[PDB]
């Protein structure tokens, strides 16, 4: 059928030959895996700076399928997946690799924190904070419009491009909507909740959500109607937008499209 035809098309495009790739220095390293800088040789003989994340048969095919879908996304506020390679361990375990364009500014969360230090990015003005929120909304609007559920939206999963555009990516209790803590259920309105938390991380220039509240106490804290507090110097109108993301009933939360225009309107009004 066409459903399967489109899957086979996407799969054909996503794989990159291992020898078109050279891996350089480690950028990050954990239990999950590692991220390294690299170069990728393209069709025209020229090379591109990339980041490469490195993570039985079923798992690999799941990974390829998922990758194939990500690569087909095309939006300036969603990270572009250039492709994937599968390397094999000397103990016969596959080592899957995801290849993305290298973004020197790194993840939004760290950049917010560096901005509060003298050597870092300079102080980020309000207009630029809102622009980051608008960028994220635009990426999420695109993804929700094709019913992709993110499941882990947070500032640590947003990346900054060379031209300061933010894009949605994906490398957790305090980002999880109240209904998904309770009923282990997840919709786009659960993503809206996480977006609200992400807005608050941006407006606080990288604070951890819910100071004074431990993860084990989070469901109960929210059950009693408590929410993230309004940041110091956060405009009342901006706070209302984020607060709307945490309404107990998912159907009462605005969509990403509604949010995006609310944020654009606020941004245009700023003197
Ligand atoms: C919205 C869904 O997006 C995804 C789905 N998946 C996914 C999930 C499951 C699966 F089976 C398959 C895929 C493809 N991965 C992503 C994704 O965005 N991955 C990703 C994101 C960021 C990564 O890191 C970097 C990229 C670019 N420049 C960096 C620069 C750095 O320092 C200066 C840097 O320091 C650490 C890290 C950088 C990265 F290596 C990988
Ligand atoms: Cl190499
Ligand atoms: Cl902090
Ligand atoms: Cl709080």
């Amino acid at each position: 059928g066409s459903h399967m035809e489109e899957l086979q098309n996407k799969l054909e495009d996503v794989v990159i030959d291992r020898n078109l790739l050279i891996l350089g220095r480690i950028l990050g390293e954990g239990e999950f895996g590692s991220v390294m800088e690299g170069n990728l040789k393209q069709e025209d003989g020229t090379s591109l700076k990339v980041a490469v994340k490195t993570m039985s048969q079923r798992e690999i095919e799941e990974f390829l399928s998922e990758a194939a879908c990500m690569k087909d996304f095309s939006h300036p506020n969603v990270i572009r997946l250039l492709g994937v390679c599968i390397e094999m361990s000397s103990q016969g375990i596959p080592k899957p690799m995801v290849i993305l364009p290298f973004m020197k500014y790194g993840d939004l969360h760290t950049y917010l924190l560096y901005s509060r230090l003298e050597t870092g990015p300079r102080h980020i003005p309000l207009q630029t904070l809102l622009r980051f929120m608008v960028d994220i909304a635009l990426g999420m609007e695109y993804l929700s419009n094709r019913n992709f559920l993110h499941r882990d939206l947070a500032a640590r999963n947003c990346m900054l491009r060379d031209d300061m555009t933010v894009c949605v990516a994906d490398f957790p209790v305090k980002w999880i909507a109240i209904e998904s803590l309770a009923d282990r259920v997840y919709t786009s309105k659960s993503d809206v909740w996480a977006f609200g938390v992400t807005m608050w991380e941006i407006a606080t220039r990288g604070m951890t959500p819910y100071p004074g509240v431990q993860n084990h106490e989070m469901y109960d804290y929210l059950l009693h109607g408590h929410r993230l507090k309004q940041p110091e110097d956060c405009l009342d109108e901006l706070y209302e937008i984020m607060y709307s993301c945490w309404r107990t009933d998912p159907l009462d939360r605005p969509t990403f499209s509604v949010l995006r225009l609310q944020l654009e309107r606020l941004l245009e009004s700023l003197p």
